């Protein structure tokens, strides 16, 4: 079975029949779309060998076809090899080129990232021989070194030891690898970044001295083999930060604002051949308005338009006079001015849509289709005048995938 | 089976059950999400139809399991059996274009659903006659710019032969002409459109925001063309509230949306004309028919005026622009006191219906895709907002274009 999605500006038509090697469920049925459900129960993740093999010979299947070694001697042995591992040990061990595949056909495979034109050209660290908090430390801040390349951001991932029996996970449990604390106050007010309240607490409780600033990067904390997780102060070097400043309001820079270069997504599940790898951070580098729209103005975030829009003078009484959205274009303005003056890689929304079409046509012509999710491909701002806003998108979901997974101090036992 | 959906922005959580009544199908299955694609696709299936609706119009009055129910069940399948298709009373077919309106899933003005005008124009028999019915629901629906919500209602389908179809897409439209030189003059969505009118017959002014006439199909008959009014044609000259050079673009909209080629399914029966209307959200025209580069696309030009930086992406210029053109919109309208509501505004109504429908109903089917509007998605409330999709009935249904249909 094909089918055709159309881009209803160009009328350009393509046909999708990668949806066929579909596994995984969407959430949607024949009579109800989930399509707009932030956290279906199929996109999160306690694991047998009953289920494993098929997963790993589908995932080998997959491998030595891109390899163009279908069906050799190479790819049966390896499948005998996988198979006897699995049913003398319930687990396997991936090879190193089996390991980056995976990686990078995750990341391929997300169908909610704009950014997968760059896919193939990641940066794959085999942490699996970690076995302490302090080795991911060390393996973590590694990472962050390659990966900021004094501005000239490069896409990383570091993956550490998969899940074996779920007693004995590796988690980063920070959200990102780098994060600004959140701070409520006893007036109700709260500040820093009110997404990460509940973290700082966490951090505060395992003994983290907080500065108590509006911009203090948050400790790393993490959990090797299952034990009780261990603070890590990132070193300040290492860290990369822009002051935000306007081109053309110099009252812009006494907002006070910066933001990190680095955006890192530490808290995911990454899954390969039905191996699960439970601490596998990622890094990329940022679109704008994931800073200038998310970040600062969502009313649950720094929530700047207020004072930005006071600054500017605006019309603020009713809202028909669009100062929410005039405020909006200056600030996401802002972001950028600051990260290419200080030579920080970054990217408009516009270049990054545009790029994402031509990505996702590439990816029709070359394997038959690209999953993506139109909710989240859709930039948060301008929507329409980006043209993936006009652009039909078909939802499905492969592996390797990158999944959600719950929060870890929600499920970890505490050993004292 | 009771499903949760949650508002990220406000930790709140609604539980819907209304998705279990529902009857037509999403497009979607467990392997793949259509949530984006644009259009999706005798005597024994009518009965149930009108009996499912009947249930719930006598279920809305308290009325359900009564006499004045089962009489009425009774008398629909008698129809049925007799006629192999029946008519509604006129309390029903309100109620039904009501809900219709109510389960547009693709709708964020639906807050107002309890309030439409019905005009039942079933007694109608000739295109002469549907240009009456129809200029009488322009004046009534402008209303001097105090806009009201109203459906005009044409026969229903018979044996598909002789259909009532209007073939205009929206009551009111401008007219898009190809140059000899290559681009589009008026409004590229309607060249074709614009061809069959002259096509058929049509003088065109060959101007930049020229009314189409109407083109009427009674009874399934060779449509004819009618010009509406123009004093009953409301228009708005665009201008910015601080750039003075705004004026000098020459732009205009009409203050009457009104979607004119959609089929109304009530009870099992099509009504393959019911022209409907109701007041702008200021980003329908600044953002969509000002700006997308399959219509008027100004943004450029714009740009241009306010002596932007277009060299690069980055300077974000489009959206500076696209802000200054919605600002504009809204004030024109509002100055001359022709009813619009912003976006900020609408969304913020329809999270109060939402909480309303969930409360009061038990749900709200609603399509996140179009429900956020086109600019600055993430500062309007909907945004944040999960929104189960699905189809109820009465309902709102696309259908086939009917030059590509009318047996000439
Ligand atoms: C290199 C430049 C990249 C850019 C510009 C980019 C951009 C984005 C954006 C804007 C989103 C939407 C999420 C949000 O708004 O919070 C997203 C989602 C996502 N990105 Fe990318 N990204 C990049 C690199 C990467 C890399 C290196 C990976 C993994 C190896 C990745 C994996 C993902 C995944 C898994 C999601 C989905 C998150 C979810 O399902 O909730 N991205 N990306
Ligand atoms: C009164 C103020 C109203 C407002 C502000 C409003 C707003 C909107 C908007 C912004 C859309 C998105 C479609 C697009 O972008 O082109 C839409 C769609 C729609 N509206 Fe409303 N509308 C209103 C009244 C009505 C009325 C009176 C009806 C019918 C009785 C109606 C039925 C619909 C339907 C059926 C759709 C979606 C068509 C589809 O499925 O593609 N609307 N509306
Ligand atoms: C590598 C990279 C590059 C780039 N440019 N941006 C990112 C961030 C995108 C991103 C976000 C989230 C969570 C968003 C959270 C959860 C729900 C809503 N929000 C609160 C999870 C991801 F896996 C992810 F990749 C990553
Ligand atoms: C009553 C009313 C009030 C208001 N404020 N706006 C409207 C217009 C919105 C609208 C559009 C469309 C088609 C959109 C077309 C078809 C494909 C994509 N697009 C180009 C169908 C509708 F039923 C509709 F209601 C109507
Ligand atoms: C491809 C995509 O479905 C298409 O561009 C849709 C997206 N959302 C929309 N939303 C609204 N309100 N109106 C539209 O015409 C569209 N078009
Ligand atoms: C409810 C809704 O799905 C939720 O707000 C989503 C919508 N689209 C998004 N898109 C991106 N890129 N990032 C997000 O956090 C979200 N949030
Ligand atoms: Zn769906």
């Amino acid at each position: 079975r094909f089918l055709k999605v159309k881009n209803w500006e160009t009328d350009v038509v393509l046909t999708d029949t990668l949806h066929l090697k579909s596994t995984l469920e969407t959430g949607c049925t024949e009579h109800i779309c989930m399509g707009s459900i932030m956290l279906p129960s199929q996109h999160t993740r306690v694991r047998t060998k009953d289920q494993l093999f098929p997963l790993a010979k589908e995932f080998l299947d997959q491998y030595y076809s891109s390899i163009k070694r279908f069906g050799s001697k190479a790819h049966m042995d390896r499948l005998e090899e996988v198979n006897k591992e699995i049913e003398s040990t319930s687990t396997y061990q991936l090879k190193d080129t089996e390991l980056i595949y995976g990686a990078k056909h995750a990341w391929r495979n997300a169908s909610r990232c704009v950014g997968r034109i760059q896919w193939s050209k990641l940066q794959v660290f085999d942490a699996r021989d970690c076995t302490t908090a302090h080795g991911m430390f060390n393996y973590i801040c590694n990472h962050v070194k390659y990966a900021t390349n004094k501005g000239n951001l490069r896409s990383a991932i570091t993956i550490f030891p998969q899940r074996t029996d779920g007693k004995h996970d590796f988690r980063v449990w920070n959200s990102q690898l780098i994060r600004y604390a959140g701070y409520k106050q006893p007036d109700g007010s709260t500040l820093g970044d009110p997404a990460n309240v509940q973290f700082t607490e966490i951090c505060i409780q395992q003994g983290w001295k907080a500065p108590r600033g509006r911009f203090d990067v948050l400790p790393l904390l993490l959990q090797a083999n299952g034990n009780d997780p261990e603070l890590f102060q990132i070193p300040p070097e290492l860290v990369l930060e822009v002051p935000i400043r306007h081109p053309k309001f110099d009252w812009f820079k006494d907002l006070g604002l910066k933001w990190y270069g680095l955006p890192a997504v530490s808290n995911m599940l990454l899954e390969i051949g039905g191996l699960e790898f439970s601490a596998c951070p990622f890094s990329g580098w940022y679109m704008g308005t994931e800073i200038g729209v998310r970040d600062y103005c969502d009313n649950s975030r720094y929530n700047i338009l207020e004072e930005v829009a006071k600054k500017m003078d605006l019309d603020m009484r009713k809202t028909s006079s669009l100062w929410k959205d005039q405020a909006l274009v200056e600030i996401n303005i802002a972001v950028l001015y600051s990260f290419q003056s200080d030579k920080v890689t970054i990217v408009d929304h516009h270049s990054a849509t545009e790029s994402f079409i031509k990505h996702m046509e590439n990816e029709y012509r070359c394997r038959g289709g690209c999953p993506a999710d139109w909710v989240w491909i859709v930039p948060p701002m301008s929507g329409s005048i980006t043209p993936v806003f006009h652009q039909e998108m078909l939802n499905y979901r492969l592996t390797p995938s990158f999944e959600y997974q719950p929060d870890p101090w929600n499920t970890h036992v505490w050993k004292g």
